[PDB]
Protein backbone atom coordinates (compact mmCIF):
# COMPACT_ATOMS: atom_id res chain seq x y z
CA UNK A 1 0.00 0.00 0.00
CA UNK A 2 1.05 3.41 -0.70
CA UNK A 3 0.66 6.19 1.60
CA UNK A 4 1.05 10.05 1.56
CA UNK A 5 3.52 12.25 3.45
CA UNK A 6 3.86 16.05 3.98
CA UNK A 7 6.69 17.97 2.76
CA UNK A 8 7.27 21.73 2.84
CA UNK A 9 9.75 23.23 0.95
CA UNK A 10 10.92 26.28 3.70
CA UNK A 11 11.69 29.70 2.75
CA UNK A 12 15.37 29.27 2.47
CA UNK A 13 14.29 26.83 -0.62
CA UNK A 14 12.71 29.32 -2.41
CA UNK A 15 14.88 32.07 -2.13
CA UNK A 16 18.36 29.61 -2.80
CA UNK A 17 15.88 28.85 -5.90
CA UNK A 18 16.78 24.86 -5.32
CA UNK A 19 12.89 24.34 -5.68
CA UNK A 20 13.20 21.88 -8.66
CA UNK A 21 16.07 20.00 -7.92
CA UNK A 22 14.32 19.13 -4.45
CA UNK A 23 10.96 18.19 -6.80
CA UNK A 24 13.21 15.86 -8.70
CA UNK A 25 15.20 14.34 -6.13
CA UNK A 26 11.40 12.74 -5.14
CA UNK A 27 10.41 12.61 -8.29
CA UNK A 28 13.37 10.09 -9.32
CA UNK A 29 12.19 7.24 -6.95
CA UNK A 30 8.58 7.58 -8.92
CA UNK A 31 6.90 9.69 -6.03
CA UNK A 32 3.51 11.02 -7.00
CA UNK A 33 2.95 14.35 -6.79
CA UNK A 34 -0.50 14.43 -5.05
CA UNK A 35 -0.52 18.08 -4.04
CA UNK A 36 1.50 21.38 -4.73
CA UNK A 37 0.66 25.25 -3.71
CA UNK A 38 2.79 27.96 -3.08
CA UNK A 39 1.92 30.32 -0.49
CA UNK A 40 3.28 32.51 1.96
CA UNK A 41 3.23 30.78 5.43
CA UNK A 42 2.13 33.30 8.33
CA UNK A 43 2.32 33.16 12.18
CA UNK A 44 -1.27 31.98 12.70
CA UNK A 45 -0.67 28.77 10.71
CA UNK A 46 2.44 28.27 11.55
CA UNK A 47 1.75 28.62 15.64
CA UNK A 48 -0.57 25.18 14.12
CA UNK A 49 2.22 23.64 12.48
CA UNK A 50 4.24 23.49 15.03
CA UNK A 51 1.72 22.80 17.95
CA UNK A 52 3.82 20.30 19.27
CA UNK A 53 5.96 22.86 20.84
CA UNK A 54 3.58 25.28 22.16
CA UNK A 55 5.16 26.79 25.25
CA UNK A 56 8.26 26.37 24.53
CA UNK A 57 11.23 29.12 24.50
CA UNK A 58 12.37 28.34 20.70
CA UNK A 59 9.34 28.19 19.02
CA UNK A 60 8.92 31.98 18.14
CA UNK A 61 12.69 31.46 16.55
CA UNK A 62 11.29 29.25 14.57
CA UNK A 63 7.96 30.39 13.32
CA UNK A 64 10.47 33.75 12.40
CA UNK A 65 12.05 31.57 10.09
CA UNK A 66 9.45 29.69 8.31
CA UNK A 67 7.46 33.34 8.07
CA UNK A 68 7.68 33.73 4.03
CA UNK A 69 7.03 32.02 1.20
CA UNK A 70 6.65 28.43 1.53
CA UNK A 71 5.87 25.12 -1.25
CA UNK A 72 3.50 23.05 -0.10
CA UNK A 73 4.14 19.73 -1.00
CA UNK A 74 2.27 16.05 -0.76
CA UNK A 75 4.18 13.26 -2.30
CA UNK A 76 2.69 9.36 -2.34
CA UNK A 77 4.91 6.06 -2.62
CA UNK A 78 5.73 3.03 -0.57
CA UNK A 79 7.07 4.01 2.86
CA UNK A 80 7.13 7.33 1.93
CA UNK A 81 6.54 8.63 5.20
CA UNK A 82 9.55 7.29 6.51
CA UNK A 83 11.70 6.91 3.35
CA UNK A 84 11.01 11.20 2.62
CA UNK A 85 12.50 11.77 6.35
CA UNK A 86 15.78 9.31 5.50
CA UNK A 87 16.34 11.29 1.70
CA UNK A 88 16.06 14.94 4.11
CA UNK A 89 18.45 13.85 6.39
CA UNK A 90 18.96 14.82 10.05
CA UNK A 91 18.02 17.80 11.71
CA UNK A 92 21.35 18.97 11.20
CA UNK A 93 22.49 19.28 8.37
CA UNK A 94 25.95 18.84 9.81
CA UNK A 95 25.16 15.17 11.22
CA UNK A 96 23.47 14.29 7.75
CA UNK A 97 24.10 11.47 5.47
CA UNK A 98 26.19 12.48 2.42
CA UNK A 99 23.46 12.44 -0.26
CA UNK A 100 20.64 13.34 1.50
CA UNK A 101 18.71 17.31 1.06
CA UNK A 102 19.85 18.85 4.39
CA UNK A 103 23.74 17.63 3.77
CA UNK A 104 23.87 18.30 -0.21
CA UNK A 105 22.96 21.80 0.45
CA UNK A 106 22.97 22.92 4.01
CA UNK A 107 25.02 24.19 7.23
CA UNK A 108 22.49 24.81 10.00
CA UNK A 109 19.47 23.32 11.22
CA UNK A 110 18.00 26.58 11.32
CA UNK A 111 18.15 26.94 8.06
CA UNK A 112 18.12 22.92 6.88
CA UNK A 113 15.33 23.57 3.20
CA UNK A 114 12.52 21.44 3.87
CA UNK A 115 10.13 19.83 6.33
CA UNK A 116 8.61 16.55 6.08
CA UNK A 117 6.51 14.93 8.77
CA UNK A 118 7.51 12.60 11.02
CA UNK A 119 4.68 10.10 11.47
CA UNK A 120 1.29 8.88 9.63
CA UNK A 121 -0.20 10.97 12.71
CA UNK A 122 1.85 13.90 11.78
CA UNK A 123 1.27 13.43 7.67
CA UNK A 124 -3.03 13.23 8.20
CA UNK A 125 -2.61 16.08 10.53
CA UNK A 126 -0.73 18.32 8.41
CA UNK A 127 -2.18 17.28 5.18
CA UNK A 128 -5.07 18.55 6.46
CA UNK A 129 -3.81 21.88 7.89
CA UNK A 130 -2.09 23.13 4.64
CA UNK A 131 -4.35 21.99 2.31
CA UNK A 132 -8.19 21.22 1.55
CA UNK A 133 -9.17 17.78 0.21
CA UNK A 134 -10.23 19.05 -2.80
CA UNK A 135 -6.55 20.46 -3.68
CA UNK A 136 -5.27 16.75 -2.96
CA UNK A 137 -5.32 15.04 -6.85
CA UNK A 138 -6.07 11.60 -7.68
CA UNK A 139 -4.41 9.77 -10.75
CA UNK A 140 -2.18 6.50 -11.69
CA UNK A 141 1.55 7.06 -12.87
CA UNK A 142 1.87 5.71 -16.21
CA UNK A 143 5.45 3.77 -15.63
CA UNK A 144 3.19 2.10 -11.95
CA UNK A 145 4.02 -1.39 -13.51
CA UNK A 146 7.83 -0.75 -13.42
CA UNK A 147 7.88 1.11 -10.09
CA UNK A 148 5.49 -0.76 -7.94
CA UNK A 149 6.42 -4.50 -7.60
CA UNK B 1 45.30 -5.29 -10.15
CA UNK B 2 41.71 -5.05 -11.74
CA UNK B 3 38.32 -7.30 -12.46
CA UNK B 4 35.57 -7.54 -13.79
CA UNK B 5 31.36 -7.73 -13.01
CA UNK B 6 28.23 -8.58 -14.46
CA UNK B 7 25.89 -5.56 -14.14
CA UNK B 8 22.18 -5.94 -15.98
CA UNK B 9 19.68 -2.84 -16.23
CA UNK B 10 16.28 -4.75 -15.60
CA UNK B 11 13.49 -3.73 -17.13
CA UNK B 12 12.38 -0.99 -15.31
CA UNK B 13 15.47 0.57 -16.10
CA UNK B 14 14.67 0.19 -19.40
CA UNK B 15 11.24 1.49 -19.18
CA UNK B 16 12.33 4.33 -16.82
CA UNK B 17 14.85 5.42 -19.32
CA UNK B 18 17.48 6.14 -16.82
CA UNK B 19 20.12 3.68 -18.84
CA UNK B 20 21.75 6.71 -19.55
CA UNK B 21 22.14 7.68 -15.68
CA UNK B 22 22.97 4.59 -14.44
CA UNK B 23 25.96 4.24 -16.91
CA UNK B 24 27.22 7.36 -15.86
CA UNK B 25 27.75 6.37 -12.58
CA UNK B 26 29.59 3.82 -13.67
CA UNK B 27 32.43 6.04 -15.73
CA UNK B 28 32.06 8.84 -13.01
CA UNK B 29 35.03 6.72 -11.44
CA UNK B 30 36.35 5.44 -14.13
CA UNK B 31 35.01 1.97 -14.53
CA UNK B 32 36.30 0.63 -18.21
CA UNK B 33 33.18 -0.66 -20.13
CA UNK B 34 34.50 -3.85 -21.34
CA UNK B 35 31.14 -5.18 -22.94
CA UNK B 36 27.36 -3.91 -23.14
CA UNK B 37 24.67 -5.75 -25.18
CA UNK B 38 21.02 -5.11 -24.96
CA UNK B 39 18.90 -8.27 -25.53
CA UNK B 40 15.31 -9.45 -24.63
CA UNK B 41 15.95 -11.61 -21.78
CA UNK B 42 14.13 -14.95 -22.08
CA UNK B 43 12.82 -17.50 -19.48
CA UNK B 44 15.61 -20.12 -20.61
CA UNK B 45 18.16 -17.65 -19.80
CA UNK B 46 16.67 -16.39 -16.14
CA UNK B 47 16.59 -19.68 -15.41
CA UNK B 48 20.20 -20.22 -15.40
CA UNK B 49 20.90 -16.86 -14.07
CA UNK B 50 18.83 -17.16 -11.19
CA UNK B 51 19.72 -21.10 -10.78
CA UNK B 52 20.53 -20.62 -7.00
CA UNK B 53 16.76 -20.26 -6.24
CA UNK B 54 15.83 -23.15 -8.19
CA UNK B 55 12.31 -24.96 -6.67
CA UNK B 56 12.12 -21.84 -4.53
CA UNK B 57 7.88 -20.08 -4.26
CA UNK B 58 9.15 -16.69 -5.49
CA UNK B 59 11.26 -17.60 -8.85
CA UNK B 60 8.52 -17.91 -10.99
CA UNK B 61 7.91 -13.85 -10.35
CA UNK B 62 11.49 -13.22 -10.50
CA UNK B 63 11.77 -14.40 -13.84
CA UNK B 64 8.29 -12.32 -14.64
CA UNK B 65 9.72 -9.02 -13.81
CA UNK B 66 12.91 -10.06 -15.86
CA UNK B 67 11.22 -10.83 -18.71
CA UNK B 68 12.10 -8.06 -20.65
CA UNK B 69 14.27 -5.71 -22.35
CA UNK B 70 17.67 -5.72 -20.43
CA UNK B 71 21.22 -4.17 -21.04
CA UNK B 72 23.77 -6.29 -20.22
CA UNK B 73 27.19 -4.71 -19.47
CA UNK B 74 30.72 -5.71 -18.08
CA UNK B 75 32.52 -3.11 -16.21
CA UNK B 76 36.18 -3.29 -15.11
CA UNK B 77 37.97 -1.43 -12.18
CA UNK B 78 39.57 -2.07 -8.89
CA UNK B 79 37.54 -3.93 -6.58
CA UNK B 80 34.25 -3.08 -8.89
CA UNK B 81 32.57 -6.42 -8.04
CA UNK B 82 32.19 -5.43 -4.02
CA UNK B 83 32.17 -1.39 -4.98
CA UNK B 84 29.34 -2.13 -7.76
CA UNK B 85 27.41 -3.55 -5.52
CA UNK B 86 27.68 -0.61 -2.58
CA UNK B 87 26.71 1.62 -5.96
CA UNK B 88 24.16 -0.34 -6.39
CA UNK B 89 22.66 -0.33 -2.62
CA UNK B 90 20.42 -3.17 -0.72
CA UNK B 91 18.03 -4.99 -2.56
CA UNK B 92 15.08 -3.32 -0.91
CA UNK B 93 15.48 0.24 -1.82
CA UNK B 94 13.90 0.93 1.80
CA UNK B 95 16.96 0.39 3.50
CA UNK B 96 19.40 1.36 0.81
CA UNK B 97 21.84 4.17 2.30
CA UNK B 98 21.13 7.40 0.45
CA UNK B 99 23.31 7.83 -3.00
CA UNK B 100 22.85 4.07 -3.93
CA UNK B 101 21.24 3.48 -7.52
CA UNK B 102 17.69 1.85 -5.19
CA UNK B 103 17.69 4.56 -3.08
CA UNK B 104 18.15 7.15 -5.50
CA UNK B 105 15.34 5.68 -7.68
CA UNK B 106 13.35 2.90 -6.57
CA UNK B 107 11.15 2.10 -3.51
CA UNK B 108 10.50 -1.78 -3.47
CA UNK B 109 12.87 -4.82 -4.39
CA UNK B 110 10.57 -6.50 -6.89
CA UNK B 111 11.33 -3.07 -9.15
CA UNK B 112 15.14 -2.39 -7.96
CA UNK B 113 16.58 -1.41 -11.48
CA UNK B 114 19.45 -3.03 -11.55
CA UNK B 115 21.56 -6.71 -10.79
CA UNK B 116 25.36 -7.05 -10.07
CA UNK B 117 27.39 -9.28 -9.47
CA UNK B 118 27.70 -10.66 -5.56
CA UNK B 119 30.73 -12.40 -5.88
CA UNK B 120 33.97 -13.29 -7.94
CA UNK B 121 32.74 -17.03 -8.36
CA UNK B 122 29.01 -14.89 -9.44
CA UNK B 123 30.61 -12.42 -12.13
CA UNK B 124 32.49 -15.33 -13.94
CA UNK B 125 29.47 -17.80 -13.77
CA UNK B 126 26.95 -14.00 -14.69
CA UNK B 127 29.14 -13.27 -17.36
CA UNK B 128 30.05 -16.90 -18.93
CA UNK B 129 25.97 -16.95 -19.43
CA UNK B 130 25.41 -13.62 -20.91
CA UNK B 131 28.30 -12.84 -22.90
CA UNK B 132 30.26 -14.95 -25.34
CA UNK B 133 34.16 -14.39 -25.38
CA UNK B 134 34.37 -12.30 -28.32
CA UNK B 135 31.74 -9.76 -26.78
CA UNK B 136 33.92 -8.54 -24.48
CA UNK B 137 36.82 -5.67 -25.42
CA UNK B 138 39.77 -5.11 -24.43
CA UNK B 139 40.97 -1.42 -24.16
CA UNK B 140 43.19 0.93 -21.77
CA UNK B 141 41.53 3.84 -20.53
CA UNK B 142 43.28 6.89 -22.20
CA UNK B 143 43.17 8.62 -18.30
CA UNK B 144 44.90 5.26 -16.45
CA UNK B 145 47.38 6.96 -15.20
CA UNK B 146 44.97 9.43 -13.27
CA UNK B 147 42.97 6.67 -11.74
CA UNK B 148 45.00 3.98 -10.87
CA UNK B 149 47.59 4.22 -8.45
CA UNK C 1 31.01 31.25 13.69
CA UNK C 2 32.54 30.28 9.91
CA UNK C 3 35.99 28.97 10.00
CA UNK C 4 38.12 28.38 6.45
CA UNK C 5 39.89 25.25 5.24
CA UNK C 6 42.00 24.62 2.15
CA UNK C 7 40.90 22.13 -0.23
CA UNK C 8 42.90 21.24 -2.87
CA UNK C 9 42.13 19.76 -6.56
CA UNK C 10 44.89 17.10 -7.59
CA UNK C 11 46.63 16.12 -10.72
CA UNK C 12 43.84 13.61 -10.98
CA UNK C 13 40.94 16.20 -10.74
CA UNK C 14 42.11 18.55 -13.23
CA UNK C 15 42.86 15.90 -15.98
CA UNK C 16 40.08 14.52 -15.51
CA UNK C 17 38.33 17.32 -16.20
CA UNK C 18 36.06 17.56 -13.06
CA UNK C 19 37.35 20.86 -11.67
CA UNK C 20 33.83 22.43 -11.88
CA UNK C 21 31.83 19.66 -10.54
CA UNK C 22 33.89 19.80 -7.37
CA UNK C 23 33.93 23.30 -6.99
CA UNK C 24 30.10 22.78 -7.31
CA UNK C 25 29.82 20.78 -4.28
CA UNK C 26 31.27 23.16 -1.96
CA UNK C 27 28.97 26.18 -3.58
CA UNK C 28 26.16 24.14 -3.16
CA UNK C 29 26.09 24.41 0.63
CA UNK C 30 26.36 27.94 0.60
CA UNK C 31 30.56 27.67 1.38
CA UNK C 32 32.29 30.99 -0.04
CA UNK C 33 35.14 30.86 -2.29
CA UNK C 34 37.97 32.74 -0.24
CA UNK C 35 40.73 32.06 -2.55
CA UNK C 36 41.82 29.94 -5.98
CA UNK C 37 44.55 29.28 -7.41
CA UNK C 38 45.20 27.25 -10.36
CA UNK C 39 49.06 26.20 -9.71
CA UNK C 40 51.86 23.34 -10.83
CA UNK C 41 52.91 21.95 -7.84
CA UNK C 42 56.42 21.14 -7.28
CA UNK C 43 58.50 18.39 -5.58
CA UNK C 44 60.00 21.47 -2.86
CA UNK C 45 56.15 22.78 -2.58
CA UNK C 46 54.86 18.85 -1.92
CA UNK C 47 57.63 17.89 0.59
CA UNK C 48 56.79 21.03 2.84
CA UNK C 49 52.90 19.87 2.72
CA UNK C 50 53.59 16.46 3.08
CA UNK C 51 56.10 17.53 5.99
CA UNK C 52 54.94 14.93 8.88
CA UNK C 53 55.51 11.99 6.01
CA UNK C 54 58.94 12.85 5.53
CA UNK C 55 61.29 9.52 5.38
CA UNK C 56 58.60 7.47 4.42
CA UNK C 57 59.37 5.15 1.83
CA UNK C 58 55.59 5.85 0.32
CA UNK C 59 56.34 9.40 0.04
CA UNK C 60 58.63 9.41 -3.64
CA UNK C 61 55.43 8.00 -5.13
CA UNK C 62 52.63 10.32 -3.65
CA UNK C 63 55.23 13.31 -4.74
CA UNK C 64 55.25 11.81 -8.38
CA UNK C 65 51.96 11.82 -8.41
CA UNK C 66 51.25 15.04 -7.25
CA UNK C 67 53.60 17.10 -9.47
CA UNK C 68 50.96 18.32 -11.76
CA UNK C 69 48.45 20.98 -11.92
CA UNK C 70 46.52 21.39 -9.09
CA UNK C 71 43.37 23.99 -7.88
CA UNK C 72 44.64 25.49 -4.65
CA UNK C 73 41.18 26.59 -2.83
CA UNK C 74 39.87 28.15 0.59
CA UNK C 75 35.79 27.35 1.52
CA UNK C 76 34.44 29.22 4.64
CA UNK C 77 31.59 27.73 6.22
CA UNK C 78 30.51 26.67 9.32
CA UNK C 79 32.44 23.63 10.79
CA UNK C 80 33.84 23.89 7.54
CA UNK C 81 37.06 21.84 8.04
CA UNK C 82 35.39 18.72 9.34
CA UNK C 83 32.52 19.06 6.84
CA UNK C 84 34.65 19.11 4.02
CA UNK C 85 36.56 16.13 5.45
CA UNK C 86 33.03 14.57 5.48
CA UNK C 87 32.19 15.63 1.68
CA UNK C 88 35.67 14.47 0.46
CA UNK C 89 34.74 10.94 2.20
CA UNK C 90 37.55 8.53 3.27
CA UNK C 91 41.52 8.46 2.19
CA UNK C 92 40.32 4.88 0.52
CA UNK C 93 37.33 5.80 -2.41
CA UNK C 94 36.60 1.82 -1.71
CA UNK C 95 35.79 2.39 2.33
CA UNK C 96 34.27 6.32 1.24
CA UNK C 97 30.44 6.57 1.98
CA UNK C 98 28.41 6.90 -1.23
CA UNK C 99 27.38 10.08 -2.00
CA UNK C 100 30.98 11.53 -1.18
CA UNK C 101 33.57 12.55 -3.47
CA UNK C 102 35.99 10.24 -3.28
CA UNK C 103 33.44 7.57 -3.30
CA UNK C 104 31.57 8.85 -6.59
CA UNK C 105 34.49 9.76 -8.54
CA UNK C 106 37.19 7.35 -7.56
CA UNK C 107 38.75 3.92 -6.86
CA UNK C 108 42.35 4.20 -5.06
CA UNK C 109 43.76 6.22 -2.00
CA UNK C 110 46.65 7.46 -4.47
CA UNK C 111 44.63 9.04 -7.19
CA UNK C 112 41.73 10.51 -5.01
CA UNK C 113 41.15 13.49 -6.41
CA UNK C 114 41.34 16.22 -4.10
CA UNK C 115 43.05 17.01 -0.44
CA UNK C 116 41.29 18.77 2.52
CA UNK C 117 42.80 19.87 6.12
CA UNK C 118 42.39 17.51 8.48
CA UNK C 119 42.40 20.02 11.54
CA UNK C 120 41.93 23.86 12.02
CA UNK C 121 45.86 23.60 13.27
CA UNK C 122 46.61 22.31 9.35
CA UNK C 123 43.80 24.75 7.62
CA UNK C 124 46.64 27.23 9.14
CA UNK C 125 50.02 25.78 8.31
CA UNK C 126 48.51 24.73 4.32
CA UNK C 127 46.58 28.13 3.74
CA UNK C 128 50.24 29.66 4.45
CA UNK C 129 52.11 26.99 2.64
CA UNK C 130 50.24 27.36 -0.28
CA UNK C 131 48.21 31.22 -0.50
CA UNK C 132 49.70 34.66 0.40
CA UNK C 133 47.32 36.49 2.29
CA UNK C 134 47.02 38.74 -0.28
CA UNK C 135 45.25 35.81 -2.17
CA UNK C 136 42.55 35.65 0.71
CA UNK C 137 39.55 37.78 -0.41
CA UNK C 138 36.78 39.20 2.50
CA UNK C 139 33.30 39.44 1.01
CA UNK C 140 30.19 38.19 2.37
CA UNK C 141 27.11 35.84 0.62
CA UNK C 142 24.01 38.11 -0.42
CA UNK C 143 22.26 34.67 0.36
CA UNK C 144 23.27 34.75 3.97
CA UNK C 145 20.19 35.29 5.54
CA UNK C 146 18.91 31.86 4.33
CA UNK C 147 22.70 29.71 4.78
CA UNK C 148 22.90 30.77 8.26
CA UNK C 149 20.91 29.99 11.20
C1 LIG D 1 14.35 24.47 12.15
C2 LIG D 1 14.65 23.54 13.29
C3 LIG D 1 13.84 22.52 13.64
N1 LIG D 1 14.11 21.65 14.67
C4 LIG D 1 13.17 20.58 15.05
C5 LIG D 1 11.79 21.15 15.36
C6 LIG D 1 10.85 20.01 15.01
O1 LIG D 1 10.82 19.18 16.18
C7 LIG D 1 11.62 19.22 13.94
C8 LIG D 1 11.03 19.51 12.58
O2 LIG D 1 11.08 20.96 12.37
P1 LIG D 1 10.73 21.51 10.90
O3 LIG D 1 9.23 21.32 10.69
O4 LIG D 1 11.06 22.99 11.00
O5 LIG D 1 11.53 20.74 9.88
O6 LIG D 1 12.96 19.77 13.92
C9 LIG D 1 15.25 21.79 15.44
O7 LIG D 1 15.53 21.04 16.37
N2 LIG D 1 16.07 22.83 15.07
C10 LIG D 1 15.86 23.74 14.05
O8 LIG D 1 16.67 24.65 13.86
C1 LIG E 1 14.20 -8.77 -7.46
C2 LIG E 1 14.50 -9.35 -6.11
C3 LIG E 1 15.65 -10.00 -5.83
N1 LIG E 1 15.94 -10.53 -4.58
C4 LIG E 1 17.20 -11.26 -4.36
C5 LIG E 1 17.32 -12.44 -5.30
C6 LIG E 1 18.81 -12.55 -5.61
O1 LIG E 1 19.32 -13.43 -4.61
C7 LIG E 1 19.35 -11.15 -5.29
C8 LIG E 1 19.73 -10.46 -6.58
O2 LIG E 1 18.59 -10.51 -7.47
P1 LIG E 1 18.71 -9.69 -8.86
O3 LIG E 1 19.65 -10.51 -9.80
O4 LIG E 1 17.27 -9.72 -9.42
O5 LIG E 1 19.24 -8.34 -8.52
O6 LIG E 1 18.25 -10.40 -4.75
C9 LIG E 1 15.05 -10.42 -3.53
O7 LIG E 1 15.27 -10.87 -2.42
N2 LIG E 1 13.89 -9.74 -3.83
C10 LIG E 1 13.53 -9.19 -5.05
O8 LIG E 1 12.45 -8.62 -5.17
C1 LIG F 1 47.29 10.18 -1.63
C2 LIG F 1 47.31 9.41 -0.34
C3 LIG F 1 47.24 10.01 0.87
N1 LIG F 1 47.26 9.31 2.06
C4 LIG F 1 47.19 10.02 3.35
C5 LIG F 1 48.38 10.94 3.54
C6 LIG F 1 47.83 12.10 4.36
O1 LIG F 1 48.01 11.73 5.73
C7 LIG F 1 46.32 12.07 4.08
C8 LIG F 1 45.95 13.23 3.19
O2 LIG F 1 46.88 13.21 2.08
P1 LIG F 1 46.53 14.11 0.80
O3 LIG F 1 47.09 15.53 1.07
O4 LIG F 1 47.36 13.47 -0.34
O5 LIG F 1 45.03 14.07 0.66
O6 LIG F 1 46.08 10.89 3.28
C9 LIG F 1 47.36 7.94 2.08
O7 LIG F 1 47.39 7.30 3.12
N2 LIG F 1 47.43 7.34 0.85
C10 LIG F 1 47.43 7.97 -0.38
O8 LIG F 1 47.50 7.30 -1.42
Amino acid sequence: HVEQTYLMIKPDGIQRQVVGEIISRFEKRGYRIAAMKLTIATPAILEEHYAEHKGKPFLPGLIEKMTGPVLCMVFEGVDVIAQARKMMGSTRPGEAAPGTIRADFCQQAGRNLIHGSDSAESAKREISLWFKPEEIQSYKLALSDYIFE
